[PDB]
DNA sequence: ATGAATCTATTGGTCAAGG
DNA sequence: CCTTGACCAATAGATTCAT
Protein backbone atom coordinates (compact mmCIF):
# COMPACT_ATOMS: atom_id res chain seq x y z
CA UNK A 1 0.00 0.00 0.00
CA UNK A 2 0.68 3.91 -0.47
CA UNK A 3 1.48 6.26 2.07
CA UNK A 4 -0.86 9.21 1.91
CA UNK A 5 1.90 12.26 3.68
CA UNK A 6 5.24 10.95 2.47
CA UNK A 7 4.42 8.87 -1.01
CA UNK A 8 6.90 6.58 0.65
CA UNK A 9 5.79 3.15 -0.02
CA UNK A 10 6.98 -0.10 1.94
CA UNK A 11 6.60 -3.57 1.73
CA UNK A 12 4.97 -3.99 4.96
CA UNK A 13 1.74 -2.60 6.19
CA UNK A 14 2.06 -2.65 9.63
CA UNK A 15 5.49 -0.42 9.64
CA UNK A 16 3.33 1.93 7.34
CA UNK A 17 1.20 2.01 10.02
CA UNK A 18 3.61 3.04 12.72
CA UNK A 19 4.85 5.63 9.95
CA UNK A 20 1.76 7.05 9.35
CA UNK A 21 1.21 7.88 13.23
CA UNK A 22 4.75 10.41 12.51
CA UNK A 23 2.52 12.43 10.46
CA UNK A 24 -0.85 12.20 12.53
CA UNK A 25 0.93 12.45 15.78
CA UNK A 26 -0.80 9.66 17.21
CA UNK A 27 0.63 8.30 19.99
CA UNK A 28 -1.77 5.00 21.47
CA UNK A 29 0.57 3.69 23.60
CA UNK A 30 0.64 5.64 26.86
CA UNK A 31 2.77 5.45 29.87
CA UNK A 32 1.35 4.01 33.12
CA UNK A 33 3.26 6.47 35.24
CA UNK A 34 4.10 10.19 33.09
CA UNK A 35 2.37 11.98 30.60
CA UNK A 36 4.27 10.07 27.95
CA UNK A 37 3.09 8.24 24.82
CA UNK A 38 4.69 6.92 21.66
CA UNK A 39 3.23 5.19 18.48
CA UNK A 40 5.20 1.96 18.87
CA UNK A 41 4.90 0.01 21.73
CA UNK A 42 8.34 -1.32 21.48
CA UNK A 43 9.95 2.33 22.50
CA UNK A 44 7.06 2.23 25.22
CA UNK A 45 8.88 -0.39 26.38
CA UNK A 46 12.27 1.39 26.27
CA UNK A 47 10.65 4.41 27.96
CA UNK A 48 9.60 2.12 30.84
CA UNK A 49 13.42 0.94 31.33
CA UNK A 50 13.66 4.93 33.12
CA UNK A 51 11.06 4.20 36.06
CA UNK A 52 13.35 1.76 37.54
CA UNK A 53 14.54 -1.65 36.41
CA UNK A 54 14.35 -4.05 38.99
CA UNK A 55 17.36 -5.31 40.61
CA UNK A 56 18.60 -1.44 41.09
CA UNK A 57 18.17 1.36 43.54
CA UNK A 58 15.10 3.31 42.18
CA UNK A 59 14.67 6.82 42.81
CA UNK A 60 11.49 8.41 43.25
CA UNK A 61 10.92 12.69 42.80
CA UNK A 62 10.95 14.73 45.76
CA UNK A 63 7.78 16.81 45.13
CA UNK A 64 5.43 14.31 42.87
CA UNK A 65 7.18 10.77 43.86
CA UNK A 66 7.90 9.76 40.11
CA UNK A 67 10.12 6.75 40.05
CA UNK A 68 13.76 6.63 37.49
CA UNK A 69 16.37 4.30 37.51
CA UNK A 70 18.84 7.13 36.50
CA UNK A 71 19.51 10.54 39.02
CA UNK A 72 20.26 12.43 36.38
CA UNK A 73 16.90 11.67 34.64
CA UNK A 74 15.17 12.99 37.65
CA UNK A 75 16.93 15.90 37.97
CA UNK A 76 15.89 16.67 34.38
CA UNK A 77 12.25 15.90 35.32
CA UNK A 78 12.68 18.30 38.26
CA UNK A 79 13.68 21.46 35.89
CA UNK A 80 11.48 20.53 33.08
CA UNK A 81 7.93 19.70 35.60
CA UNK A 82 8.45 21.24 38.95
CA UNK A 83 9.88 24.92 37.83
CA UNK A 84 6.63 27.02 38.89
CA UNK A 85 7.32 25.30 42.15
CA UNK A 86 10.87 27.25 43.00
CA UNK B 1 -20.12 -30.56 21.93
CA UNK B 2 -18.02 -30.52 18.85
CA UNK B 3 -14.93 -29.89 21.05
CA UNK B 4 -14.77 -26.33 19.51
CA UNK B 5 -13.90 -25.00 22.99
CA UNK B 6 -10.57 -23.86 24.27
CA UNK B 7 -9.89 -25.94 27.80
CA UNK B 8 -7.19 -23.41 29.36
CA UNK B 9 -9.17 -20.45 28.40
CA UNK B 10 -12.74 -21.32 27.18
CA UNK B 11 -12.40 -19.27 23.38
CA UNK B 12 -14.79 -21.23 21.21
CA UNK B 13 -13.52 -21.42 17.28
CA UNK B 14 -15.83 -22.03 14.15
CA UNK B 15 -12.42 -24.42 12.74
CA UNK B 16 -11.83 -27.12 15.32
CA UNK B 17 -8.24 -26.93 13.47
CA UNK B 18 -7.85 -23.68 14.57
CA UNK B 19 -8.02 -24.72 18.52
CA UNK B 20 -5.39 -27.24 18.23
CA UNK B 21 -2.45 -24.36 17.33
CA UNK B 22 -4.31 -22.23 19.28
CA UNK B 23 -3.98 -24.58 22.60
CA UNK B 24 -0.21 -24.58 21.87
CA UNK B 25 0.11 -20.94 23.29
CA UNK B 26 -1.22 -22.29 26.72
CA UNK B 27 0.63 -25.91 26.52
CA UNK B 28 4.36 -24.24 25.45
CA UNK B 29 4.22 -27.09 23.02
CA UNK B 30 6.23 -26.11 19.59
CA UNK B 31 6.52 -29.02 17.33
CA UNK B 32 7.70 -27.34 14.16
CA UNK B 33 11.53 -26.62 14.64
CA UNK B 34 13.38 -25.39 11.81
CA UNK B 35 16.59 -27.26 10.60
CA UNK B 36 18.94 -24.22 9.84
CA UNK B 37 18.37 -22.07 13.64
CA UNK B 38 16.91 -23.14 16.52
CA UNK B 39 13.48 -21.84 15.64
CA UNK B 40 10.44 -23.38 16.72
CA UNK B 41 6.61 -23.14 16.37
CA UNK B 42 3.38 -23.57 16.40
CA UNK B 43 1.93 -23.65 13.04
CA UNK B 44 2.97 -25.22 9.84
CA UNK B 45 3.13 -22.32 7.83
CA UNK B 46 4.30 -20.38 10.53
CA UNK B 47 7.64 -22.18 9.71
CA UNK B 48 6.88 -22.09 6.30
CA UNK B 49 7.12 -18.19 6.57
CA UNK B 50 10.23 -18.11 8.81
CA UNK B 51 12.30 -20.35 6.44
CA UNK B 52 12.12 -17.12 3.97
CA UNK B 53 14.59 -15.28 6.25
CA UNK B 54 17.28 -17.92 5.03
CA UNK B 55 17.09 -17.59 1.86
CA UNK B 56 15.00 -17.25 -1.53
CA UNK B 57 13.73 -19.52 -4.57
CA UNK B 58 17.31 -17.78 -6.72
CA UNK B 59 17.88 -14.30 -5.28
CA UNK B 60 21.44 -14.02 -3.02
CA UNK B 61 22.38 -15.86 0.14
CA UNK B 62 24.65 -14.82 2.85
CA UNK B 63 25.97 -17.03 5.50
CA UNK B 64 27.55 -16.82 8.80
CA UNK B 65 31.04 -17.35 8.84
CA UNK B 66 31.47 -19.27 11.92
CA UNK B 67 28.29 -21.51 11.87
CA UNK B 68 27.20 -21.33 8.31
CA UNK B 69 23.73 -20.71 8.81
CA UNK B 70 22.38 -19.13 5.77
CA UNK B 71 20.63 -15.47 6.20
CA UNK B 72 18.25 -13.38 2.92
CA UNK B 73 18.83 -10.68 4.77
CA UNK B 74 22.52 -9.05 5.65
CA UNK B 75 21.23 -6.55 8.97
CA UNK B 76 19.81 -10.49 10.32
CA UNK B 77 23.16 -11.74 9.50
CA UNK B 78 24.77 -9.21 11.65
CA UNK B 79 22.36 -9.48 14.70
CA UNK B 80 23.37 -13.22 14.09
CA UNK B 81 26.93 -12.25 14.24
CA UNK B 82 26.85 -9.89 17.33
CA UNK B 83 24.43 -12.50 19.22
CA UNK B 84 26.41 -15.42 18.83
CA UNK B 85 29.65 -14.50 18.02
CA UNK B 86 31.19 -11.97 20.17
CA UNK B 87 34.48 -14.08 20.08
C1' DA C 1 25.18 10.39 28.98
C1' DT C 2 20.61 9.33 28.73
C1' DG C 3 16.75 8.74 26.08
C1' DA C 4 13.21 9.59 22.27
C1' DA C 5 12.38 9.18 17.28
C1' DT C 6 13.00 6.72 13.10
C1' DC C 7 13.43 2.62 10.63
C1' DT C 8 12.69 -2.18 9.47
C1' DA C 9 12.90 -6.94 9.72
C1' DT C 10 10.77 -10.86 12.13
C1' DT C 11 7.12 -13.05 14.93
C1' DG C 12 2.38 -14.42 17.60
C1' DG C 13 -2.07 -15.00 17.26
C1' DT C 14 -6.35 -15.06 14.28
C1' DC C 15 -9.22 -16.70 10.78
C1' DA C 16 -11.44 -18.71 7.02
C1' DA C 17 -11.14 -19.80 1.87
C1' DG C 18 -10.39 -23.60 -0.53
C1' DG C 19 -7.97 -27.93 -0.87
C1' DC D 1 -11.97 -31.23 8.58
C1' DC D 2 -7.02 -29.48 7.42
C1' DT D 3 -3.79 -26.79 5.22
C1' DT D 4 -2.19 -22.52 4.04
C1' DG D 5 -1.20 -17.82 3.62
C1' DA D 6 -2.92 -13.13 4.37
C1' DC D 7 -3.56 -9.71 8.09
C1' DC D 8 -2.44 -6.84 12.05
C1' DA D 9 -0.36 -5.92 16.25
C1' DA D 10 3.58 -7.01 18.77
C1' DT D 11 8.44 -7.52 19.26
C1' DA D 12 13.54 -6.75 18.94
C1' DG D 13 17.37 -4.27 17.55
C1' DA D 14 19.89 -0.87 14.95
C1' DT D 15 20.62 3.95 13.74
C1' DT D 16 19.85 8.87 14.25
C1' DC D 17 18.68 12.81 16.59
C1' DA D 18 17.43 15.89 21.23
C1' DT D 19 18.61 17.49 25.71
ZN1 LIG E 1 4.42 9.37 5.28
ZN1 LIG F 1 6.68 7.32 31.89
ZN1 LIG G 1 8.22 15.16 39.98
ZN1 LIG H 1 -6.92 -20.81 25.07
ZN1 LIG I 1 15.53 -20.90 10.99
ZN1 LIG J 1 26.81 -18.02 13.20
Amino acid sequence: DTCEYCGKVFKNCSNLTVHRRSHTGERPYKCELCNYACAQSSTLTRHMKTHGQVGKDVYKCEICKMPFSVYSTLEKHMKKWHSDRV
